[PDB]
Formats: structure tokens, sequence, C-alpha cells
């Protein structure tokens, strides 16, 4: 059921999500972490405004310093909320990944390389998300959606 | 037969509390038969048993018998049905007995009937929200039991 919006996008990438992230929707991101990566992020946004900065419903932010982690958060009116940090991180410098974001009624559920990674409760209604951004030190092979509505 | 909370010949419609959480690896095992004039029946994995307003249905598993038959899978959220996922390759048949095995995985349900893979259904509601098993419609249920993880 997977409809790729794009292959091998230049980073930073910002794209319109062509249908609503209804419960059951999957977002599938395939890529590779360069050997000098500090961090990258996948942001599910309410628009693409840079000034002022678009709200980020879901900021999914792998960080590579020390033993590494994933920081998840929400940006509302240009302010970050309570960080949810996952120390059990599957990402590594110079390794390839497949991220699967499952949109559920009340949360995102993220798996990497087929292994459960984390959950993130909705702080912004996911119906307000219409943009996907990927930023930072990361190589993206593909971004695709499997929409509920299809 | 190591199954847990096994009950026999429940009255239909059935609405029962699921006696533990639907963690990855959990099985729900339902044995029954389709009466000869069945239009449809359903197995609903619900978030409670509210009738008004109607309880969310994480997984509606709805065999239908008209024409070549099918299984309709859907989710009810805030009394609105989502996009139907229809399986046209259906193992169910009027006057035939069945064993349904619903395996809960982290990202989907995997359903087998009489030991044959039938369908997959991706989660739309977190399965931790499911506490109720409803069985409704034109069906006889011989037994229900569980395998918890
Ligand atoms: C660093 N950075 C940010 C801000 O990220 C925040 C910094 C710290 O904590 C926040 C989460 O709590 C968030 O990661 N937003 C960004 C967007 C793009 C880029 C970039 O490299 O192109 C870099 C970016
Ligand atoms: C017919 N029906 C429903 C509604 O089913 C919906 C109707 C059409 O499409 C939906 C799936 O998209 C769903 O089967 N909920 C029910 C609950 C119980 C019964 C009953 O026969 O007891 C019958 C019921
Ligand atoms: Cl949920």
């Amino acid at each position: 059921n997977l409809q790729n919006i794009i292959y091998n996008p230049v980073i930073p990438f910002v794209g319109t999500i062509p249908d609503q992230l209804d419960p059951g929707t999957l977002i599938v991101i395939r890529g590779h972490v360069p050997s000098d990566a500090d961090r990258f992020q996948v942001d599910l946004q309410n628009g693409s405004s840079m000034k002022p900065r678009a709200d980020v419903a879901f900021h999914f932010n792998p960080r590579f310093k020390r033993a590494g982690c994933i920081v998840c958060n929400t940006l509302i009116n240009e302010k970050w909320g309570r960080e949810e940090i996952t120390y059990d991180t599957p990402f590594k410098r110079e390794k390839s990944f497949e991220i699967v974001i499952m949109v559920l009624k009340d949360k995102f559920q993220v798996a990497v390389n087929g292994k459960h990674t984390l959950l993130y409760g909705h702080r912004i209604g996911p119906e307000k998300i219409d943009t996907l951004g990927i930023y930072g030190k990361v190589n993206i092979h593909s971004i695709g959606f499997s929409f509920s509505s299809d």
C-alpha cells in the first residue's frame, strides 16, 4: 500500500503530505547516518513557515554524542515542550536505517529496522500535520506514506 | 491446550472483559460455526462496552457472506468508521465450522482461520486500549480462550 512522495531528496527536505495522517497511516523513511553525524531530525509540521517557525507536532531527533539517544518533543508557538528521551537507540554513525512511523489515534509508534523504538503521545492533533521536514546530518533514500484513506 | 480464561457456548451477542492486556504475542482463539442464513457476524476488540456513545472498536473483524463473500476490517473512533480494508479471499462459509486465531503483534493483528493465514490489519488504536471482546451477528461460538504474553 506504500506511495513514495520522493527518492534521494536533498537535505534539508520539506514536503507537503498529500493526505491526512489518519489513524493507521504509516510514514516510511529509508536512509543512512554519515560517519560524522551529530544529529538529524524528522519533523511532522503544521506548514512550512520559517518566519515564524512552523509548529512541530512530532520532532524525532536521533543524537549521536556519547552512547547516543533519541529526543522527541513538540514545538508550539516557537517554544519546545517536555523532552521525551529514549536512551535505547538503534541508530549509529555510518549505518543504514528504515524508520516506520505508525500514526495511531492517541500516539505515534516508531519502529526502526523492524524493532519497536518508542511511543510519543499526540500534543497537537495529528489532523493539523500537513508537512514533513528532514534536517541535519543524514542521507535519505526514500520517504513514503501508506495512507489509511487509500 | 494451555489456553487461559476458556469459556464455552457464550450467549450471542457476547460482550466480555478481556482478562489481561493484548501485549505482543497474545492470542485470542474463537471456535464456532456460521449458520446457513448468515448475512454477517463480527468480532470487535473494543475500548470498553459503552453503547451510547458507542465504544471505540480498535479491530472490527466482519466476515460477510453475500455474493463471493469477504471479510471487512475497520476501526470505529468517536462513532465514525474509517477506511474499510476488505479481504476478498475469505475462508468463512455458511454451515462451516471455524477456529479464529488473532495474534496481536506490536504493529498489526495477524489472523489465521483453521490454521491458514487469512489477513493482516495494521493498528489504528494502540492495542493497550482494548479491554472488551464483542461478538455480534449471525454466528454460534463454541469456545473463547486466550494466550497472554
Ligand atoms: C538544531 N535544530 C533545531 C532545534 O532543535 C532543538 C534543539 C534542542 O532541543 C529540542 C528538542 O527538545 C530541539 O532538538 N531545529 C533545526 C532545524 C534544522 C536544523 C538543520 O541542521 O538544518 C537544525 C535544527
Ligand atoms: C451492522 N452492525 C454494526 C455496524 O457495522 C458497520 C456497517 C457497515 O460497515 C462498517 C465497516 O466499515 C461496519 O460493519 N455494528 C453492529 C453491532 C451489532 C450488530 C448485531 O447484529 O448485533 C450489528 C452491527
Ligand atoms: Cl492510540
